[PDB]
């Protein structure tokens, strides 16, 4: 009746639809914060160059206050991260992927408000970082936070709720759902046996974050290169040797960060006072050769569409591949707040229609373009150096609607991650990871 | 040595590169398949047309060629579906879940290519079912025939090898590669612990056959209706009203559905002969509905983006499009291998532009439109009546592009799958396979 069996007190069932209407609301405020990120380092880019190009009476003035300008955003940034808490450090993800394994603890209140403040300015101050690590981190810390502020149990909820915030993140960072939830599927979760709920809570929190992303932005992904032509069966073995290029260029890529990354420490262990001045002296470096040279810094993300489409001389993209490596290097490793997940991308496709260029003039009899080698080589550095392949792949067809080459870029992973492993190397998060909890457990006397 | 140990014998690729790529080939043929369905039934629908415009010179004339070039059609499908293998008979997903719980065997050398080429020829000839079930029971078979053929154990791989192609089914009919995962997630799976390389095959599969889909079909998603007004934070009392009204309607639609069965079984004393001439009575009805009511008959993906608009007047809307349950039932009960997903998500629709309707005709002060009303009714119907809410939430923002009305989606949902839990009721592809392993035990002894 009414009064008897009334909703069978909410139907015995509470606690299953509690930790999806947590996801839910996880998935609610990831995703809000993703837009308002994005629109953050919009703002700052767009104040940053239109104050710049305001005046243009000559050059070292423009030259000497755009050095200036993007300092003061640096400093913003690295005064904020190792002041606070060192916990925001590197790209996101690998303190967050031991935070799955119960090391690193993620506290929430000592992460939100100087992460998301700093890498705002930072990242819009137009060096090389990434967008993904502040808003994958970003992501996973939500999780803890709106799972810390309902007190729910102690390790089951600890885990479900925070890996629908590292993959909500992720999918609401470059509109790609599905590269929000394989990735967090692969890389970050190792061989077990995981439970039917907990799964469908990281689909709830993936689908409405990236909901809430295209709310805010209704169009189409970030990368645009234009649907370009098939790529026919007699070519295919030219994206084999580039996976061979891309499989030997990825472990030498990890050996350069893991070395740089202790050298930008050997010149400055501790001393703060003298740690941000370097990484405003870098930022500013960051700055000048994005007004000078706008193909060279920048997210990477204004570098795609000038790039795929056969835009540059072959002596201009070795100028520029040459470049961007050592600015990634030099900016990352000193420990910004930001991605290189995103750059990584950039720096894959430069050498992708570095090829495509080459193998255009060496092969005429195979009316080969060297546009949709660009596009094989993107997902590529996801593959040899994070060694998540599948993630790599999707995202790049997720972000460049240039569907039709799918059979070149399994191809060129499944092809590259093979020599990674027969060349030996680790995923580059995971390698950071081992390197931090090297030091964390030499912390204890 | 250098030749010999080569990736330290190919790192055991016997489970982690097998069962994944065989997931991937088997993603990649429902998108070959897939599409060749749509593609025939397309072409079936023009020839259909253009056999039926030739002659307009009076009546009596192409009405009585109307009344038969649907029932040369439908009686090759239902002569194929009941002569030659009678476990195609219904729409799909009953008869895949009973695989994952090891009843009723798939004989996919028998079963597939009959659903084929007498599923196409009554799917596009005119009827009223759905392009979405024999889509789901192809890709579920597709993968026992890529699996038998491939010889692999059969104590788990005759799982992970055909949840995904049931995914892919879905995921390429309806261009919904988020809704095709979790429809599995929500309806064949139960409480069990899972492992990481099944919950990974199921992903790849669904990627590559939505590429597969998004290869051949460029098209935009398969529902185009204008951009709508967005939901006032005020108004969403009104949809749970909605909710109410739905959930009130799913269990006596589902008892409707089973209560038709059998009767219009009991007009089948055996004689297949005699269920041949009854399909052919379905099949003149359903094609003389073709165009003198030409908003009655079809799949129901051309009568939803005129009905959002308000272009449909209010007494022909109550009196047409809600008694459209008198085909919606008369087609799907009777047994012909069409979906009863798509004509129920499009039956939801008409009611929910009726309450918009009335709701517009009713207090003005929030000055809405009655749009708002129909993209919510859309994806309630799948769950008051399938009780599948998380494929009823994403599917009518996959398909239809309006991501800004998350929240009446939301509320119409929990609210009517809430209703219809303790209003008394089952979900239909639950149920109609516990109805049809009745008739599977009650053969024997």
């Amino acid at each position: 009746r009414r009064r008897q069996l009334i909703r069978q007190l909410l139907e015995r069932d509470k606690t299953p639809l509690a930790i999806l209407f947590m996801a839910a609301v996880v998935g609610t405020l990831v995703g809000l914060a993703a837009v308002a990120f994005d629109k953050g380092v919009a703002w700052l880019q767009n104040q940053r160059m239109g104050a710049l190009v305001h005046t243009a009476d000559n050059y070292p003035l423009l030259l000497t206050v755009a050095f200036l300008c993007s300092a003061v955003l640096a400093m913003f940034g690295y005064f904020l991260v190792r002041k606070y808490a060192p916990e925001a450090g590197g790209s996101g993800i690998p303190e967050i992927e031991g935070a799955l394994e119960d090391q690193r603890p993620v506290r929430w209140w000592r992460v939100l408000p100087v992460k998301f403040f700093g890498g705002l300015g930072t990242l819009g101050g137009g060096m090389v970082l990434g967008r993904e690590g502040p808003t994958v981190q970003i992501g996973g810390n939500i999780g803890r936070m709106v799972l810390d502020i309902f007190r729910l149990k102690g390790d089951e909820a600890r885990h479900t709720l925070l890996a629908t915030g590292a993959a909500a993140g992720l999918a609401a960072a470059f509109n790609a759902p599905l590269a929000g939830i394989l990735f967090i599927i692969e890389e970050m979760r190792p061989q077990f046996r995981y439970t039917l709920i907990s799964i469908k809570a990281v689909f709830i929190g993936v689908i409405m974050s990236t909901i809430m992303y295209r709310i805010f932005n209704h169009e189409v992904a970030l990368i645009d290169v234009g649907k370009l032509s098939d790529a026919p069966l007699n070519t295919l073995w030219l994206y084999l040797i580039l996976g061979i290029i891309f499989g030997i260029f990825g472990p030498i890529f990890n050996k350069w960060v893991l070395g740089m990354q202790d050298l930008l420490h050997r010149v400055h262990g501790g001393n703060i006072t003298k740690w941000v001045l370097m990484g405003g002296a870098i930022g500013g470096l960051c700055g000048l050769l994005g007004f000078v040279a706008p193909a060279t810094s920048g997210g990477g993300f204004n570098l795609i569409p000038i790039a795929t489409a056969g835009n540059f001389s072959m002596g201009m993209l070795v100028f520029i591949f040459v470049a961007r490596v050592i600015t990634t290097l030099l900016c990352f490793s000193s420990g910004a707040p930001g991605g290189i997940f995103a750059p990584m991308l950039a720096l894959g496709t430069v050498l992708g229609t570095a090829f495509g260029m080459v193998a255009v003039e060496l092969f005429p009899q195979y009316h080969l373009e060297a546009g949709t080698f660009a596009i094989a080589g993107m997902g590529a550095l996801l593959a040899a150096s994070i060694r998540a392949p599948l993630t790599g792949i999707i995202l790049v067809l997720e972000m460049t609607d240039n569907y039709q080459l799918i059979l070149p870029m399994i191809i060129t992973g499944l092809g590259a991650t093979l020599l990674a492993q027969f060349t030996g190397g680790k995923p580059l998060y995971s390698a950071i990871l081992a390197r931090t909890l090297a030091k964390q457990e030499a912390e204890q006397l």
